[PDB]
C-alpha cells in the first residue's frame, strides 16, 4: 500500500541505477512510480512493454511510470548545456510534482516518500513542501560522497587555483593526491560544471532525511560510519546484482579456457585518444593473450574521430580477439573465462567487477574514475594502475601495457589479486542477499517511510 515517487535526471547513467532501486524496493510490497523526462522515459517505454501508466508487477509490489514534459523539441541540442536544462528541469519540475501529488492522494494512493537524483535537487524543496520526506540516492562510492560534502564545507583545503597540487587528507580515506579527487573539483579541470551540478545538492542535503548509496558497508565501513555525524547514509548496493540477457559474447566466451580472456571497456562516455588505443592493440598483440574489447562508438556530439585499429591488427589476432560496440558486462565479468577487467574505473564498472571477483587494470580520466582508480588499486588491493587520468595527458606505451597485462593474468601478484578479488566477492554477494547489510539497509529505509507518515 504504500507509494514511494522516484524522480531522476534524463541521463541512462542515471536513470539505470534508479530503476535498480526501484525494482529492489517494489519487491517488498510497494507501489514505485519511476519519473523523469519524456525524452528520456520514451527510451524506457520502447525497451519494455509500457506506453502508459499500467502497473507493471516487481515481486510483491509493482512499478509504474510518469513523464512529464521540458518544453523542448524532440532532439533539441539545448538538452546538452547543464547551464541551462538544469535549471529548466527545476522549472518544468517544480510545476508537474505538486499538481500529481495532489491527484495521488485524490485516487486514494498517496505519495509517502520521494527519492531524487543529487543533479535534481529540486525535488528535495518540493518534498519540503508538501510536507513528504525525501531521500537521495548516489550513485557514486560513499567515499567520493565525502570528498563532494567536504569540498562544499572547506572542512581542508582543497586544489584552489594558487595551491593545485595540495593533498586532501579527509576522514577514513586514503591520503589523496591533487589528481585524486574527483577530478571535476580541480580548478584546471575541464568539466567543473558537472562539479557545480553535484554541489547543487550539498546545498539542499537537509532536506533528505538519509542518503542511499550503490555500496555495500564492507567495503567503506570506516568512511560510512564517519559520515553519520554529516548525514544518514544507508548502503543498498550493489544495486545491479539480483538478491535471489545473452549475446554473441558469451557464446564466444564459452569456447575459451577459464581465466584467460581480457576484459576492455572504457564505459559510455569516455572515449581515449587514438594513439592510446594503438598501444592497447599492440599491447594485446605481442602479450598473446585473449581479449574482448568494447569499442563504443561515441556519440556524434563531438567531433571525435573514430578509433582505427593498426593495420592488420585484427588479422594477426587470430579467434583470441573479439570486438564488439555493446556486451551484457554484467553476465561478462560473470564468466568464468573473464581473466581480468580493463575499465575506466567507472563506479558503476568498479561495483559490477568487485561484486564478480574480476582483477581490474585501472585507466581512468575524469570525475569519480580517479578516485575509483586510487581504492582499486591500493585500498582494495584488486586493481593494476595503468594511468592517472585525463590530466596526467600521457599515452601508456604498448610495453608497459604490456607488462601490466602479464601481470594481472600469469605470475604471483595474478593470484593474489584474484584472492583478493573473490573475497570482495562474498561480500557483495552476502550484502544483498537475504539479511545482509544492504538488504536490511533496505528494510529500514521502508520502515522509516512507515514511520514518518504518523
Ligand atoms: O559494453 C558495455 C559497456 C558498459 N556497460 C555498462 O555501462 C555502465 C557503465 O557505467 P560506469 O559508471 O562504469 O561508467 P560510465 O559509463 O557511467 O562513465 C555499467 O553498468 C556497465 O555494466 C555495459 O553493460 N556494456
Amino acid at each position: 500500500p504504500i507509494h514511494l515517487f522516484l524522480v531522476c535526471f534524463p541521463a541512462q547513467g542515471h536513470i539505470n541505477p534508479m530503476l535498480r532501486l526501484a525494482k529492489r524496493l517494489a519487491a517488498k510490497g510497494l507501489l514505485i512510480t519511476f519519473s523523469t523526462t519524456e525524452h528520456a522515459g520514451k527510451d524506457i517505454r520502447q525497451a519494455n512493454n509500457i506506453i502508459d501508466d499500467q502497473l507493471t508487477p516487481v515481486g510483491n509490489g509493482f512499478i509504474r511510470f510518469e513523464f512529464f514534459e521540458d518544453d523542448c523539441i524532440e532532439d533539441d541540442p539545448k538538452r546538452r548545456d547543464l547551464d541551462f536544462y538544469v535549471p529548466q528541469l527545476e522549472l518544468k519540475g517544480k510545476e508537474f510534482l505538486p499538481e500529481t501529488i495532489k491527484r495521488h492522494e485524490k485516487e486514494g494512493r498517496p505519495v509517502f516518500c520521494f527519492v531524487n537524483n543529487p543533479f535534481i535537487p529540486w525535488v528535495c524543496d518540493v518534498a519540503e513542501d508538501l510536507g513528504i520526506p525525501c531521500a537521495t540516492l548516489w550513485i557514486q562510492s560513499c567515499a567520493v560522497f565525502s570528498c563532494y560534502y567536504h569540498y562544499f564545507h572547506k572542512t581542508v583545503p582543497f586544489p584552489s587555483e594558487l595551491d593545485p597540487s595540495v593533498d586532501v587528507q579527509l576522514p577514513n580515506l586514503p591520503l589523496l593526491e591533487y589528481d585524486e579527487i574527483p577530478s571535476f573539483l580541480h580548478p584546471s579541470s575541464p568539466y567543473k560544471i558537472l562539479g557545480t551540478a553535484i554541489l547543487g545538492q550539498f546545498k539542499n542535503l537537509s532536506k533528505s532525511f538519509c542518503v542511499l548509496a550503490d555500496t555495500f558497508d564492507e567495503l567503506e565501513h570506516e568512511i560510512i560510519e564517519g559520515m553519520s555525524k554529516f548525514c544518514k547514509v544507508k548502503t543498498v548496493g550493489p544495486l545491479f546484482k539480483n538478491p535471489k540477457k545473452a549475446d554473441d559474447c558469451l557464446d564466444w566466451l564459452d569456447s575459451k579456457s577459464p581465466g584467460s580472456v581480457v576484459y576492455i571497456s572504457f564505459g559510455t562516455i569516455a572515449y581515449i585518444k587514438q594513439e592510446q588505443v594503438e598501444e592497447i592493440a599492440y599491447g594485446l598483440l605481442n602479450s598473446g593473450v585473449s581479449f574482448l574489447w568494447v569499442m563504443k562508438p561515441p556519440d556524434v556530439a563531438f567531433g571525435y574521430d573514430l578509433h582505427v585499429l593498426p593495420d592488420g591488427f585484427m588479422e594477426k589476432i587470430g579467434t583470441r580477439g573479439k570486438i564488439v560496440q555493446w556486451c551484457p558486462q554484467e553476465q561478462v565479468l560473470a564468466h568464468p573465462s573473464v581473466a581480468c577487467f580493463l575499465t575506466h574505473c567507472g563506479w558503476n564498472s568498479t561495483v559490477e567487477a568487485l561484486t564478480s571477483g574480476v582483477p581490474v587494470l585501472a585507466y581512468p580520466q575524469w570525475g569519480d574514475q580517479v578516485t575509483n582508480a586510487k581504492f582499486l588499486v591500493d585500498v582494495y588491493g584488486v586493481g593494476v594502475r595503468l594511468c592517472r587520468g585525463e590530466a596526467e595527458n600521457k599515452v601508456i606505451p604498448r610495453d608497459v601495457i604490456g607488462k601490466a597485462l602479464v601481470e594481472a593474468t600469469v605470475g604471483k601478484r595474478a593470484v593474489e589479486l584474484k584472492e583478493n578479488a573473490t573475497r570482495w566477492k562474498k561480500a557483495a554477494e552476502e550484502a544483498v542477499a537475504e539479511g545482509g547489510s544492504s538488504d536490511r539497509n533496505i528494510q529500514d529505509f521502508v520502515e522509516e517511510i512507515r514511520k514518518r507518515s504518523g
